[PDB]
RNA sequence: GACGCAUAAAGAUGAGACGCGUUACAGUUAAGGCUCUGAAAAGAGCCUUAAUUGUAAAACGCCUAUACAGUGAAGGGAUAUACGCUUGGGUUUGUCCAGCCUGAGCCUCUAUGCCAGAAAUGGCGCCUUCAUCGUGGGUUAGGACA
DNA sequence: CGTTTGTACTCCAGCG
DNA sequence: CTGGAGTACAAACG
DNA sequence: TCTCATCTTTATGCGT
């Protein structure tokens, strides 16, 4: 769940972006900034990269501070006042969806009939250790209000020095009264004494005049699959590369080793990125959404057999119903009805056969399995051959 | 041994951001190629590759306008609010979940931030209503039985 | 003899 | 890792 | 990468 969790954290800070960029624009027109002015498209594009402000910038990507620090630049040569500096300086600071990690995880109290953090309930804490000690109930309730109470950490010593505690126990009343207790106890406080679903690919191809392309930084183009790379001045470039370096297959170049080489160097110090050709996918696995278009490992979700006019058997994919709006290519277009419907790992039998198969893979050919008897190996039948067990 | 407490390490889950990368469109620069013009130097157009700048997209969808956000005013602010309790709802489907978001009522449990002040306290964040201005918001890349 | 299914083989997938 | 993709060669239906 | 919160398991003590 960790991977979909970062997914969903990329969406949320984008759409978290997506509400900054929005109250901005709307802002900057309402004073009379509109986007034509240059202080609109600097203000506009610094929010683009606002800052990180977790940690504090000593005194007089990037930090906040000096992020702001050009929107003040930018503000005060657009003759702007000190309260609408402040007002886009909120709203570059602003706090669009709301953190709460307070009171999230709750935990239940193990007797029979929420329990509280345990920061909140030091004396609760204390009273537990103390409660075990030899000497009266007054001295107790004494040495329970010495340990809270940060002044009166001299009278703890001198319990401890005169009644001979073990150190382990020192030890838990001075973690108990001081440290940051994360988490929550056990009991309350009357009981602490008593595969896959994606729909596409996440990087977007580039598919033009009918080549499917992505653009790889240098030190991403493998030594066996440096064909692949469109430019022939850099296709060559990096074939002496690699023969320069005696990579022999597999992984590529190194940063320092992609650096030697003579290869460009970009602005943020990282290596050039190359064109290169996509291997292992078809022009029926292309969707687009938006601008993007992507490659879809789910493009198929059955397999029809239909029957026409002349009794003939043809096999037909059935699309994915959630992308088939945004398929590039045509859709199927079936003449007859339909005869069966083979979905993936359905059992089936072949026509002339005894045997009982599994569909692995499927298609216009889907890919079977023996149920028994199989060494791993597979073989290809016409749907239209197929019949499901 | 069991349980509780404290410490430490590792892992998991959720939340919120900062960056890199990818893509689309537009601009600029460099290198190369093709074509036209010219007495020639070279001028111009198109294409490719790389760098660079800006803007936009990154699930499909479903639900929400009886919603969501901004601004201003007024009132409340621990005798309070909600990340809590009870009971519903959206995502949600063929059915059931998780996770997230959320309505109404409520304060038994749980939680409650930032700044000035030794402190009481105050001011913001927060809650409500009204006015005004807009069109926005939640959740989706995870499972189980079908 | 000319298409048309069918093996053999290789390649593909976001991250500090 | 699944659930494909393309390509080269080939053996089989019409 | 960074920040915030919780949980589990494994030790090592202490207490009943």
């Amino acid at each position: 769940l960790k991977d979909r969790r970062k997914q969903r954290g990329i969406r949320r800070t984008a759409q978290t972006k997506k509400k900054r960029l929005r109250e901005l624009k709307n802002y900057l027109k309402s004073i009379g900034y509109n986007e034509s002015t240059a202080t609109f498209e600097t203000v506009y594009s610094l929010a683009h990269k606002r800052g990180y402000d977790y940690a504090d910038m000593p005194e007089e990507s990037r930090h906040r501070k000096e992020v702001v620090k050009d929107v003040h630049k930018a503000m005060i040569e657009g003759r702007a006042t000190e309260e609408q500096i402040k007002r886009v300086e909120r709203i570059f600071n602003k706090q669009y969806r709301p953190k709460r990690f307070n009171n999230r995880i709750l935990t239940k109290c193990k007797v029979e009939d929420n329990t509280p953090l345990r920061k909140n309930v030091r004396d609760l804490l204390i009273e537990n250790i103390v409660r075990f000690f030899p000497i009266e109930q007054s001295e107790k309730d004494n040495l329970k209000d010495a340990v809270l109470d940060k002044n009166r950490r001299e009278e703890v010593k001198s319990f401890f020095r005169k009644h001979k505690t073990d150190e382990h126990i020192r030890k838990q009343v001075y973690d108990i009264a001081d440290n940051k207790l994360s988490g929550r106890t056990v009991f309350c406080k009357e009981h602490i004494l008593e595969r896959g679903s994606a729909l596409h690919d996440r990087n977007p191809l580039s598919y033009k005049k009918g080549i499917i392309t992505r653009r790889f930084m240098v030190t991403e183009i493998e030594c066996g699959k440096e064909d692949d790379v469109i430019s022939e001045t850099y296709r060559e470039k990096l074939k002496e590369a690699f023969k320069r370096f005696d990579t022999k297959k597999g992984k590529c170049l190194t940063d320092k080793e992609a650096k030697e080489a003579g290869f460009c160097i970009k602005k943020n110090e990282l290596v050039m990125s190359l064109k290169c050709s996509i291997k292992g996918t078809g022009p029926g696995q292309m969707i687009r959404i938006n601008n993007n278009v992507f490659k879809t490992n789910v493009h198929n979700v059955g397999v029809d057999v239909y029957l026409d006019e002349k009794g003939k058997k043809k096999a037909y994919e059935r699309k994915n119903p959630r992308l088939s709006k945004h398929f590039i290519e045509p859709p199927p277009q079936p003449n007859g009805r339909v005869s069966f419907t083979l979905k993936r790992r359905d059992m089936v039998t072949v026509e002339g056969e005894d045997a009982i198969y599994r569909i692995k893979k499927l298609g216009t050919s889907p890919t079977i399995e023996a149920v028994v008897g199989s060494d791993g190996k597979t073989r290809t039948v016409s749907a239209t051959k197929l019949t499901k067990a």
